[PDB]
């Protein structure tokens, strides 16, 4: 089997991408944030505290003839940005782009943190990291991909995120028309539960490529590119007037600037992020200070190849017995 679904930016900055997901019978379609950095499929629901729902579409398990309470199961998650959610668990039929999994754990939120409530466009998350990170207790549950894998034509999914435009998540096949050149595959460590890999270096603009190992994770659920402070300083040094602002929370730059590209290495291959992809717009409405799309990871503990990096590439998440990642230009 295969599936293919369009993923759409939630706003004009590509802060996140939403993909429609059919849950239950009859289908309830919710727009979920596909997140290769986490492993829970959780949704706003009829159980979510009413004051914490503000415009999201909810899953109502009592209206699904295939929903079953997973007795005794609870979940609770905290994300790298400080947000969180928790609740109970149903199993139900879940379909993405024509690919159907029966008995998928659907984690129904009883509580969500304010950042979720305040984003009316995201109805939940669909985790695509390794199932070892799933938070369901006392019986850990499998991700949608893990449940689908054995049925897929090939045990892979691909992320093709658009710049200021829709893109595509495919399951079970590699669309050879969706990229240019060849796909370069690179090793993955699953020891932390992530799609963790090592970039071979970077370049700023038209500058020389610096060969250096940068371990990080491919994370579709993170907006920006978080790299070591040395790398990030080298980038922003090429933008007149750019500086790190402790009060804003990162590098800012004059909105009048033209940003240089940023290249990262995948083996001997190179992925070029155009400068425009690194502009996240005014820090507040009407400001002439703009927020940068490349930020330091120093306070995180891990480097994160988020959407800024991934949307410059066609990305293969190869879930074979020994997982690997593939990157192609497009």
């Amino acid at each position: 089997s295969t599936g293919s679904a369009t993923t759409t930016p939630i706003d004009s900055l590509d802060d996140a991408y939403i993909t429609p997901v059919q849950i239950g019978t009859p289908a309830q379609t919710l727009n979920l944030d596909f997140d290769t950095g986490s492993s829970d499929l959780w949704v706003f629901s009829s159980e979510t505290t009413a004051s914490e729902v503000d415009g999201q579409t909810i899953y109502t398990p009592s209206k699904s003839t295939t929903a079953k309470l997973l007795s005794g199961a609870t979940w609770s998650i905290s994300y790298g940005d400080g947000s969180s959610s928790s609740g109970d668990v149903y199993t139900d039929t879940v379909s993405v782009g024509g690919l159907t999994v029966t008995g998928q754990a659907v984690e129904s939120a009883k509580k969500v943190s304010s950042s979720f409530t305040e984003d009316s466009t995201i109805d939940g998350l669909l985790g695509l990291a390794f199932s070892t990170l799933n938070t369901v207790s006392p019986t850990q549950q499998k991700t949608f991909f893990d449940n689908a894998k054995a049925s897929l034509d090939s045990p892979v999914f691909t992320a093709d995120l658009g710049y200021h435009a829709p893109g595509t998540y495919n399951f079970g096949f590699i669309d050879t028309t969706a990229y240019t050149g060849s796909i370069t595959y690179t090793a993955v460590s699953t020891k932390q539960g992530f799609w963790e890999w090592t970039s071979t270096g970077y370049a700023v603009g038209s500058g020389t490529f610096k060969s250096t190992s940068i371990d990080g994770i491919a994370d579709t659920g993170t907006t920006l590119l978080y790299l070591p402070a040395t790398v990030v300083s080298a980038y922003w040094a090429q933008v007149s007037g750019a500086k790190s602002s402790s009060s804003v929370g990162g590098y800012v730059f004059p909105c009048s600037a033209t940003l240089p590209s940023f290249t990262f290495g995948v083996g001997s291959a190179r992925i070029v992020i155009p400068g425009d992809y690194i502009d996240f717009g005014p820090i507040s409405t009407g400001s002439s200070s703009c927020f940068g799309g490349i930020q330091s990871s120093a306070g995180i503990g891990i480097n994160i190849f988020g959407d800024v990096a991934l949307k410059a590439a066609f990305v293969v998440f190869n879930g074979a017995t020994t997982p690997t990642l593939g990157f192609a230009s497009k």
